[PDB]
């Protein structure tokens, strides 16, 4: 999972965003981001 001297989770994510280079992974909530987001523009 890290192979390090570290502890717990508070950095990963923010690198996660760099590290990761394979779109390839669908999921339900992603269409909620759009038609929701849609509202956000006003509602």
């Amino acid at each position: 999972s890290k192979l390090e001297g570290s502890e717990d989770s508070l950095y990963s994510d923010y690198v996660d965003v760099f590290y990761n280079t394979k779109p390839y992974k669908h999921r339900d909530d992603r269409l909620l981001q759009a038609l929701m987001d849609i509202l956000n523009e006003e509602n």
